[PDB]
């Protein structure tokens, strides 16, 4: 409960159309029809799918919905560490706190995905966590109404490291390194722009950014997330691609479970990716910017 609940209220759209509905009892033939329907209108993937069947048709020689279960938080955990501590008995309460590996966290993804919003809740985690936090608005490009980066940092207390509109991304990212570093900050995340479509090739900036971040302090950043809505489709995976061939992604936060029946979507998303996926967005709330857990996000796509 607690977190969980809101997990679970997060996962009612793809979860209440067939998945829970399964009939367990029934001759396999049927139960595993009705599997194979439900992971495929979940957005599982037929690769996925195709897999999780054989997984549990062939193998799954336990029970039927635990072997399911058992598969699909495999398919979940890219770490082997992990997961093979999960193995062994290891499931805290709550999910671990996830720690950024460094001190610097470059955020990335395509325009309005929820960048701005994911980066605010983030600093609000972490500085519950006693991280000193602050924030580099490098998506200086566009505004467009809604709330600037640089208004949710005087709503946290986060410094924000920011310029004029068209200052260079890169020297801002590395100024705000500079700055992180003199005034002893734990952890900075550099928004960036998330336009594909103009005269500055996105990928090529994004590069440069990181370059800047690097000549600041040659070991970051030691994380690059990328931000993913999960009511985009398979292009926003194709473009996942890119940023990571561009940029190195560690991570993925997948935004707007919430609005979608294809939750099921992570799964092919760790799968092609092959970066764990750190925190999962359930609404538009101060702590519905959840840190992902296999074992809970299964749970809430088969159980309540
Ligand atoms: N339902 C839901 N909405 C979310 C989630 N994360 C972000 N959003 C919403 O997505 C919209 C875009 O957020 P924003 O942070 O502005 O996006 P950006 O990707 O930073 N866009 P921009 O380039 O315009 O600054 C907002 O209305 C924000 O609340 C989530 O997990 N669930």
């Amino acid at each position: 409960m607690g977190f969980f609940d809101r997990l679970k209220a997060g996962l009612a759209k793809t979860r209440e159309r067939l998945l829970k509905a399964i009939p367990w009892g029934g001759n396999l033939e049927e139960v595993l029809e009705e599997l194979e329907m439900a992971l495929l209108a979940a957005d599982v993937g037929l690769s996925a799918t195709e897999e999780i069947l054989q997984e549990v048709r062939a193998s799954g020689r336990k029970d039927l919905k635990e072997a399911v279960k058992e598969k699909l938080v495999g398919m979940l955990e890219p770490d082997e560490r992990r997961a093979t501590l999960r193995k062994l008995g290891f499931n805290p309460q709550k999910p671990k706190p996830v720690e950024p590996k460094g001190r610097v966290v470059l955020v990335v993804g395509v325009n309005g995905v929820g960048k701005t919003t994911t980066i605010a809740k983030l600093g609000r985690y972490y500085q519950n966590l006693g991280k000193k936090v602050m924030f580099c608005a490098g998506d200086t490009f566009r505004a467009a109404g809604g709330t600037q980066l640089s208004e949710w940092g005087k709503r946290l207390s986060i410094p924000v490291i920011q310029g004029p509109e068209g200052t260079d991304p890169a020297a801002l990212a590395y100024d705000a390194v500079q700055a992180m570093k003199a005034r002893g900050y734990d952890l900075l995340f550099v928004d960036t722009a998330g336009r594909l479509h103009t005269k500055h090739n996105l990928m090529e900036e994004l590069k440069k950014v990181k370059r800047a971040i690097a000549k600041a302090d040659p070991e970051e950043p030691k994380e690059v997330w990328l931000v993913l809505d999960a009511v985009t489709g398979q292009n926003g995976l194709e473009q996942a691609k890119k940023f990571h061939e561009a940029v190195g992604l560690t991570g993925v936060i997948v935004t707007k479970l919430d609005g979608t029946a294809k939750g099921g979507v992570l799964i092919p998303i760790v799968r092609t990716l092959k970066v764990p996926i750190k925190f999962v967005g359930v609404g538009e709330g101060p702590d519905d910017l959840q840190p992902f857990d296999p074992e809970a996000f299964v749970e809430a796509l088969l159980e309540d």
